[PDB]
């Protein structure tokens, strides 16, 4: 029954992607961001100048207060408020209501996104991140252990709204075979690359580098992120295989916009990136290819004009590196909590180059593998 999920997301990769839900009695309807990269259930629960409703406690009688403060920061933007309960559940979702935690809202910080059509956050990772503590028992914890739901969900991601299958796969959104890579362990949900290529071309660097000092899967970051030594390497090759035409210096660094006559965009001369993951078998992997259309983010037209402009999508990062939704956007990706490990497979709402298409191939041969997790 999972074809009632199908197509129950809506947003982009700059803004986020939400689902609509309901909390409280009588239920209060609210566009929440799926977030796989925290822990926290939150909502606006006080006005704010860029949120066009918010969840009022005083009108639901299931509401409970725990009599607890509690506070997010998050890479950018932070939000306060106070912790209860009420009753939570998903229209286009499994036929099910259970009683989570909820963060209500009451000051924030670069956290709402004027426009972006959401009030709240459904932090979809482990308990071991969450907030204050990781005695705060995560949404889709307290939906798996309330119902009968499966403990799993995937999200097919379409760039150019989307789907989030709770308790399943729905094999009518990808083709082609899943790969799996193991969920090294359970806070964020952490995965191990042990190999990248540009263009074919391998980096050629300790694989440690790639996961240093973590890499995780965040449906709730919008581009791929990656430690000072791999972005640079990336950048570098990125550069020269784009040598044809030259870049404003701050284009690479993810603040200005190219752009180019509507339908002139030069994708041939921008390569495929390739994140070889962690298998299941013994020196098994397998990877995931990303075409010059994912990390070239599409934006508005800054001048009056109607061409083709796109933002850098790949980014430097402190904190390891970051699958983001543009990476997410061209897969199907399942987070089988149950089998703790994640699967990946081209979605049907994939990427349509000329000469390329974006995929997951396997199997592949990989010495050392544990070798690449960083300690
Ligand atoms: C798809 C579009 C996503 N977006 C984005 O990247 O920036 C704006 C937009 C929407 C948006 C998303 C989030 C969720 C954050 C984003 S983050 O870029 O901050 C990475 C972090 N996950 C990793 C992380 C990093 C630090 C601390 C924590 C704890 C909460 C466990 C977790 C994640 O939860 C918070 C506020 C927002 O306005």
């Amino acid at each position: 029954s999972f074809v009632e999920m199908v197509d129950n997301l809506r947003g982009k990769s700059g803004q986020g992607y939400y689902v609509e839900m309901t909390v409280g009695s009588p239920p209060q309807t609210l566009n929440i961001l799926v977030d796989t990269g925290s822990s926290n259930f939150a909502v606006g629960a006080a006005p704010h100048p860029f949120l066009h409703r918010y969840y009022q406690r005083q009108l639901s009688s299931t509401y409970r207060d725990l009599r607890k403060g509690v506070y997010v920061p998050y890479t950018q933007g932070k939000w306060e408020g106070e912790l209860g309960t009420d009753l939570v559940s998903i229209p286009h979702g499994p036929n099910v209501t259970v009683r989570a935690n909820i963060a209500a809202i009451t000051e924030s910080d670069k956290f709402f996104i004027n426009g972006s059509n959401w009030e709240g956050i459904l932090g979809l990772a482990y308990a071991e991140i969450a907030r204050p503590d990781d005695s705060l028992e995560p949404f889709f914890d307290s939906l798996v252990k309330q119902t009968h739901v499966p403990n799993l969900f995937s999200l097919q991601l379409c760039g150019a709204g989307g789907s989030m299958i709770i308790g399943g796969i729905d094999h009518s959104l990808y083709t082609g075979s899943l790969w799996y890579t193991p969920i090294r362990r359970e806070w964020y949900y952490e995965v191990i690359i042990v190999r990248v290529e540009i263009n074919g071309q391998d980096l050629k660097m300790d694989c440690k580098e790639y996961n240093y000092d973590k890499s995780i899967v965040d449906s709730g970051t919008t581009n791929l992120r990656l430690p000072k030594k791999v972005f640079e390497a990336a950048v570098k090759s990125i550069k020269a295989a784009s040598s044809t035409e030259k870049f404003p210096d701050g284009f690479w660094l993810g603040e200005q916009l190219v752009c180019w006559q509507a339908g002139t965009t030069p994708w041939n001369i921008f390569p495929v990136i390739s994140l070889y993951l962690m298998g299941e078998v013994t020196n098994q992997s397998f990877r995931i290819t990303i075409l010059p259309q994912q990390y070239l983010r599409p934006v508005e037209d800054v001048a009056t004009s109607q061409d083709d402009c796109y933002k850098f999508a790949i980014s430097q990062s402190s904190t390891g590196t970051v699958m983001g939704a543009v990476i997410m956007e061209g897969f199907y990706v399942v987070f089988d909590r149950a089998r703790k490990r994640i699967g990946f497979a081209v979605s049907a709402c994939h990427v349509h180059d000329e000469f390329r298409t974006a995929a997951v191939e396997g199997p592949f041969v990989t010495l050392d593998m544990e070798d690449c997790g960083y300690n």
